[PDB]
């Protein structure tokens, strides 16, 4: 398993308009998320890759933490960096870490999937917040998304997360029970 950090988009996912970036002090005060959400691909229900471990409103935005569990989509990923031209190509030569450098190039985006902000005004009925994505397009903010095999080294990337903050959110992070999440849902495309 490895563990994804990084700052959020935060994105209503309309059906009728294209899209919808929030603000996110419209959803600060539902933070922090201390309960698992689904991590999919590019807001696709089917593609559940592994869990967040934690969203927190630190200085420089809302970040997030992340386990990506699912064997179909790590075997396959793992094999695809060592293997595939494709995959390789965005990627600078012969790196040490290719799965890492592969998910870094090709996934770079968090979005954090919210309810639209006409509900967060206020006292919504249930949760505020569906799914974290791992996006290839649709960037806005800054920075983009760290894959590692250990969470601080992770989170110890982002120099704009300071100390105090890095260890409130791996604090979090080693409360979770890896083990007790169920198998996301992802299929390799291949089946
Ligand atoms: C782990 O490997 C994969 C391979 C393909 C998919 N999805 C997919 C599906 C199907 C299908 O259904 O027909 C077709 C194309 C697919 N993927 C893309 O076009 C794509 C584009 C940008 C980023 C990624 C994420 C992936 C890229 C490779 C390194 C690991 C991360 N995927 C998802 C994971
Ligand atoms: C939906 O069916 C498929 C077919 C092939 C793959 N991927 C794959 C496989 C194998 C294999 O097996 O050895 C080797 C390389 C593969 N793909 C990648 O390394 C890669 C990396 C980034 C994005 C993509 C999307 C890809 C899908 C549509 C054509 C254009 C670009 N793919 C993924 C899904």
């Amino acid at each position: 398993g490895l563990y994804v950090g990084g700052f959020v988009d935060v994105v209503s996912c309309p059906k009728l308009e294209q899209e919808l970036y929030l603000d996110p002090d419209q959803v600060t005060d539902y933070l922090p998320v201390t309960e698992p959400l689904p991590i999919t691909i590019e807001h696709l229900p089917e593609t559940e890759v592994g869990w967040t471990l934690g969203l927190f409103q630190v200085s420089h935005g809302i970040f997030c933490t992340g386990a990506i569990t699912s064997p179909a989509f790590l075997e396959l990923a793992s094999r695809l960096a060592d293997t595939s031209h494709v995959a390789r190509a965005p990627v600078k030569n012969l790196p040490k870490e290719p799965l890492l450098e592969i998910l870094h190039t090709w996934l770079p985006g968090l979005s954090l999937s919210s309810i639209h902000p006409r509900e967060l005004s206020q006292t919504p009925s249930g949760p505020v917040f569906q799914h974290v994505s791992l996006c290839a397009l649709g960037r806005r903010r800054g920075t983009v998304a760290v894959y590692g095999h250990d969470a601080e080294w992770v989170v110890s990337r982002f120099s704009s997360v300071s100390k105090s903050e890095r260890a409130h959110i791996l604090q979090h992070v080693s409360s979770c029970r890896l083990e007790d999440l169920s198998t996301p849902n992802f299929v390799s495309p291949l089946e």
